[PDB]
């Protein structure tokens, strides 16, 4: 009676897979947005990395320019980028537009994946299937560990290839005399920022496994 069973139960396995990656991407996307728009890390870094001596600016000047930049990167802001006290080139202006376009598009996919995760997740949970949580947690821990290595071994070369991968021009190659903002965006900050994203993704993996372990515990205790 098993002979007709090779062709069976394909649909729900697909939904779990789609939901698994949507949760994965959603966590990655939320982690990125948390770091890009959260000013606590950079505010800490101004003093810790001594950015005032790197940039030859005061602590409030650095915050003023950084605030204007982060506001510009918001999807709800439609004006152009105009730094309060720093010079900027045409190509530099074009680079920050590219950055904003990346952030907007990631947010758009993120909205789709969050709704696939929620709707697909309610469907599977109402089937008493909490497996998308396990698979989702697996993807969220493999991804940061896999990228930990290029950050640790050679962060600087990873930075250049990351840029060569995401951007289609060389405008990301800032000249401090034409785009002085680069002085107050030191590479060590980007490394802390990159490490911050992975930690949030890692934290997301913990939260998913923990909810998976809770639901499994409920069914086995439901037996008892
Ligand atoms: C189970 C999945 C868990 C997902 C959690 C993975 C880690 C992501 C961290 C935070 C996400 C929620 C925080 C809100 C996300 C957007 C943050 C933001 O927009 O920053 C605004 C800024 O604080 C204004 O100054
Ligand atoms: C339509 C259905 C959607 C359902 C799913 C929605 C869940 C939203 C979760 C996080 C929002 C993250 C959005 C990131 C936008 C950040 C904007 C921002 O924080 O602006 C900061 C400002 O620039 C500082 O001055
Ligand atoms: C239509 C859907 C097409 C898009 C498909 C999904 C989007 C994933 C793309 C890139 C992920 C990389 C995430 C990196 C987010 C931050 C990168 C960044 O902004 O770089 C800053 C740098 O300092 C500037 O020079
Ligand atoms: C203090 C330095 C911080 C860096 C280290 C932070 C901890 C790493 C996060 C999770 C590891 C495992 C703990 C919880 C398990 C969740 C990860 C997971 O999804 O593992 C699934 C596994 O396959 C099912 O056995
Ligand atoms: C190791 C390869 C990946 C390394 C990259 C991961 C870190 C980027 C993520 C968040 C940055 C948050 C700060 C956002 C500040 C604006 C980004 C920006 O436009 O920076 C200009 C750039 O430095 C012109 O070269």
């Amino acid at each position: 009676g098993r002979e007709n069973l090779y062709f069976q139960g394909h649909m729900d396995r697909l939904i779990t897979l789609v939901v698994s990656y949507s949760i994965a991407f959603s966590i990655f996307a939320l982690a990125t947005m948390a770091v890009v728009y959260g000013k606590w890390l950079y505010y800490f870094e101004i003093d810790f990395l001594n950015i005032p001596d790197l940039a030859d600016m005061t602590k409030d000047e650095i915050k003023r320019n950084y605030d204007v930049l982060i506001t510009y990167l918001s999807p709800f802001y439609d004006g152009a980028l105009h730094l309060p006290t720093l010079d900027m080139s045409t190509n530099g202006r074009i680079h920050f537009v590219d950055v904003k376009n990346i952030l907007v598009k990631i947010q758009y996919v993120m909205y789709a994946t969050i709704m696939i995760a929620v709707i697909g997740g309610i469907y599977l949970l109402k089937k008493k299937n909490e497996k998308f949580l396990l698979h989702g947690s697996i993807l969220t821990i493999i991804f940061p560990i896999a990228l930990m290595l290029p950050i640790a071994i050679n962060f600087e070369k990873s930075f250049v290839l990351f840029h060569k991968l995401l951007f289609s021009n060389d405008y990301w190659v800032f000249d401090p005399e034409k785009d002085p903002i680069i002085l107050m965006l030191p590479e060590e900050f980007f490394m802390h920022a990159a490490c911050a994203i992975l930690l949030f993704i890692l934290g997301g993996s913990i939260l998913c496994y923990s909810l998976y372990r809770y639901l499994v515990k409920k069914k086995r205790m439901s037996q008892k």
